[PDB]
């Protein structure tokens, strides 16, 4: 349940303008009123809820579970009529999909980017959480470029009594084979997941994002993995290769993976990332 579910949001925080849609409600900008500090705040009516209300319970439980500098910090739930007030880290910088607008990222850029998902990722399957739509618009940058994880509405927990997932969820062209088929699987569906996003990441869009989402359905767990194409290095090329195994037990950890060559030559500060941060907020302003 909701055992820690609060009330009287506005005696604590005020509600500001609209941000956007979120997977299940608007997301508003708040103030917290003891700090002032700018907070999010995911804003859903349990009236017209309905499908919905499984997943709106699982992001909640998966926000009030983690503790990361990685996964976007929870301030908690509050009930407010008929409405649920989700209040959360504001992070102001963008969507890593976003960030890929204005034109391509170099690898230093990609390279930081993917440590930061990585750790993200090392702390969830630490604590037996799968993410499970792990793609780069659900990776949110703060205004001084840290990387977090964002949307844990299809989260999985894995339990002493349940060590695999069966269920068909995610986003189709970053789904993992053995999700598609709804096999057994665990964490290392993230990893490939995170592939997808590499090669998103590289390029701009994931693998087969030309044909319609239902066809790749039957792609994914026929073709071979995608490879990623171009003139980028070889550890590159290489970490995405490692990722995007059909066999999952062939896929790294994410904590191999923050080992790997591409990561270790080409990461930098994250905050170098603020650089992105500006070049989106120009394209926008000159849109
Ligand atoms: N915290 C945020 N700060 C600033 N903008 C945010 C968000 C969120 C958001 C919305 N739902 C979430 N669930 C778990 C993390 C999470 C993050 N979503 N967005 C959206 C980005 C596109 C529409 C608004």
């Amino acid at each position: 349940g909701m055992q820690n579910l609060k009330a009287d949001p506005e005696e604590l925080f005020t509600k500001l303008e609209k941000i956007g849609k979120g997977s299940f409600g608007e997301v508003f900008k708040g103030i917290d009123n003891r700090t002032q500090k700018v907070v999010a705040i995911k804003i859903i009516d349990l009236e017209e809820a309905e499908d919905e209300i499984e997943d709106i319970q699982q992001e909640i439980t998966v926000l009030s579970q983690c503790d990361s500098p990685y996964v976007t910090k929870y301030y908690g739930s509050y009930l407010k009529d008929t409405k649920l007030w989700i209040i959360m880290e504001y992070l102001g910088g963008g969507s890593a999909l976003d960030l890929l607008e204005p034109g391509p990222l170099d690898e230093t850029q990609i390279a930081t980017i993917l440590r930061e998902i990585l750790k993200g990722l090392d702390y969830l399957h630490s604590e037996k959480k799968i993410h499970r739509d792990i793609k780069a618009a659900n990776v949110l940058l703060s205004e001084h470029g840290e990387v977090k994880l964002a949307d844990f509405g299809v989260a999985g927990q894995l339990t002493d009594t349940q060590i695999k997932r069966n269920t068909f969820v995610g986003t189709p062209f970053w789904m993992a084979p053995e999700v598609i088929k709804q096999s057994a699987y665990d964490s290392k569906a993230d990893i490939w997941s995170l592939g997808i996003t590499a090669i998103e990441l590289a390029r701009g869009e994931p693998p087969h994002s030309e044909l319609h989402p239902m066809k790749v359905l039957f792609l994914i767990p026929k073709n071979n993995p995608p490879t990623l194409e171009g003139n980028y290095s070889k550890p590159l090329k290489e970490f995405v290769e490692a990722c995007l195994n059909k066999e999952p037990s062939f896929r790294p950890t994410a904590k191999e993976l923050l080992k790997h060559k591409f990561i270790l030559r080409n990461a930098k500060k994250t905050s170098y990332l603020t650089e992105l941060i500006d070049r989106y907020k120009r394209w926008k302003a000159e849109q």
